[PDB]
């Protein structure tokens, strides 16, 4: 099942997204708001039919892709950036290039049992998150 990703995911923790951010050049007023929020992943999969929304009390961040069809993403509420974005799956690992102005942009997203883990990359930085399935009714 370790390509499932569907569902709520509730974050256990991030590191560095203070680096990946001011690797994307956002300002620093947002980014010492951004680096203690928590955020969750909402994740509707579809075969390779994705359908994401990462939100938080601030802002919320969504992108929609399928499988092996690059797509022009405009990264919106995070740099507000262009990319020809391209999601493939490595193994069960689901791999996104971000071309663009940025070398060395993208993130790779991966199921362990009830974690989700997200790598998200740029240029010399990398930002590690954890996310937790969300819990079923008691
Ligand atoms: C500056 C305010 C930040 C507000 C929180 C939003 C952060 C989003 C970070 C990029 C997440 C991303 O691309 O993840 C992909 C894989 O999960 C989406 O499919």
């Amino acid at each position: 099942m370790t390509r499932d990703q569907n569902g709520t995911w509730e974050m256990e923790s991030n590191e560095n997204f203070e680096g990946y951010m001011k690797a994307l050049d956002i300002d620093f007023a947002t980014r010492k708001i951004a680096v203690r929020l928590t955020q969750t992943k909402v994740i509707d999969q579809d075969g390779d039919n994705f359908k994401t929304k990462t939100t938080s009390t601030f802002r919320n961040y969504d992108v929609d892709f399928t499988v092996g069809v690059e797509f022009d993403e405009y990264t919106k509420s995070l740099d507000n950036r262009h990319v020809k974005a391209l999601v493939t799956w490595e193994g069960d690992v689901l791999v996104c290039v971000q071309k663009g102005e940025k070398e060395n942009r993208g993130w790779k997203q991966w199921i362990e049992g009830d974690k989700l883990y997200l790598e998200l990359t740029c240029g010399d930085q990398v930002c590690r998150q954890v996310f937790k399935k969300k819990l079923v009714p008691r």
